[PDB]
C-alpha cells in the first residue's frame, strides 16, 4: 500500500456537504490531479459528543463495500486535530436536487433509477448490511449519472433516521432490519413519481402519526405498476414487504411488473435515460 496521505497532499476547494459532526470538502490530490470528496471530522468534537461509534461504523462499512453504486472509501488519515476520509467524488450531487429540479420523474427514469437502487440494496443486504437511513439526500449521482449511495454512519452490520422515511418498526419497537431499507425504498419511489414523499405534515410528530397509521395516498397521475409496487413495500408488517427474506428476497422484487423491461445484470454499463 502507498504511504499515508496528508492534508498538504491536496488542494482543498468548495464544501460539498455538511453533516451533524463532519464536513465534506472537494479536494484535488496534487500528485495525481485526482478529485476526492474528503470528509473531515474534528476528533475533539467527536469524543466530546460521544460519536466515536458512528465514525468507526462508517469507516468499517464503507471499506467492506466494493460495488459501483456505492461511494467508496479510498483512504484515511489524520493530523493533530482532524480525521480525513477520502471518498468517491460524485460530481452531480444529490438525487434530491434532481427531484426538486425537474419536479417528478417520468416512468422511464423512475424505473431506471429505482432499479439501480434495488440492485444496490441487493448487494448491500447480501453482505448482511442495513443502511437504516436511506434517502434522496444520500443517494448521489456520479458524473455519468449513475447512483452512488453514501452516508453509512447509521448503518448496521448483522450478526432514528430522517422523519419522512422512518419505518413503522422504528416508531413502535426501536428495531430495524433489511426490511426497513425496503420501506425507505417505497417512500423514495413514491417521491420520484409524485414529486413529494408520501408522509408529509406540519411537523415530525404529525409525520410519525401518519406513518404508524399508513396514512397516505396516491395522486391520480401515478404509474399504476409503480403504485402496485409501492403498495407492496409500504406495508406496516415488515415481514410482508416485497424483497425481504420472509417474502423470498430479491427475486420476486426484481420480477415485479414495474421492472418488466429492465436488464438487471449490467445496469452500471447502461446509459441512464436523460432527466
Ligand atoms: N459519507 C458521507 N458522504 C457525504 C458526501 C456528500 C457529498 C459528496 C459528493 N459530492 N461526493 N461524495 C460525497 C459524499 C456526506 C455525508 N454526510 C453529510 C450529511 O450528514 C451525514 C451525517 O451526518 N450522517 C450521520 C449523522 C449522524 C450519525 C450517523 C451518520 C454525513 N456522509
Amino acid at each position: 500500500q502507498p504511504r499515508k496521505k496528508r492534508p498538504e497532499d491536496f488542494k482543498f476547494g468548495k464544501i460539498l456537504g455538511e453533516g451533524s459532526f463532519s464536513t465534506v470538502v472537494l479536494a484535488r490530490e496534487l500528485a495525481t490531479s485526482r478529485e476526492y470528496a474528503i470528509k473531515i471530522l474534528e476528533k475533539r468534537h467527536i469524543i466530546k459528543e460521544n460519536k466515536v461509534p458512528y465514525v468507526t461504523r462508517e469507516r468499517d462499512v464503507m471499506s467492506r463495500l466494493d460495488h459501483p453504486f456505492f461511494v467508496k472509501l479510498y483512504f484515511t488519515f489524520q493530523d493533530d486535530e482532524k480525521l480525513y476520509f477520502g471518498l468517491s467524488y460524485a460530481k452531480n450531487g444529490e438525487l434530491l436536487k434532481y427531484i426538486r429540479k425537474i419536479g417528478s420523474f417520468d416512468e422511464t427514469c423512475t424505473r431506471f433509477y429505482t432499479a439501480e437502487i434495488v440492485s444496490a440494496l441487493e448487494y448491500l443486504h447480501g453482505k448482511g448490511i442495513i443502511h437504516r437511513d436511506l434517502k434522496p439526500e444520500n443517494i448521489l449521482l456520479n458524473e455519468d449519472m449513475h447512483i452512488q449511495i453514501t452516508d453509512f454512519g447509521t448503518a448496521k452490520v448483522l450478526s432514528v433516521g430522517t422523519a419522512q422515511y422512518v419505518s413503522p418498526e422504528l416508531l413502535t419497537e426501536k428495531s430495524a432490519c433489511k426490511s426497513s431499507d425496503l420501506w425507505a425504498l417505497g417512500c423514495i419511489i413514491y417521491q420520484l413519481v409524485a414529486g413529494l414523499p408520501p408522509f408529509r405534515a406540519g411537523n415530525e410528530y404529525l409525520i410519525f402519526q401518519k406513518i404508524i397509521k399508513l396514512e397516505y395516498d396516491f395522486p391520480e397521475k401515478f404509474f399504476p405498476k409503480a403504485r402496485d409496487l409501492v403498495e407492496k413495500l409500504l406495508v406496516l408488517d415488515a415481514t410482508k414487504r416485497l424483497g425481504c427474506e420472509e417474502m423470498e428476497g430479491y427475486g420476486p422484487l426484481k420480477a415485479h411488473p414495474f421492472f418488466e423491461s429492465v436488464t438487471w445484470e449490467n445496469l452500471h454499463q447502461q446509459t441512464p435515460p436523460k432527466l
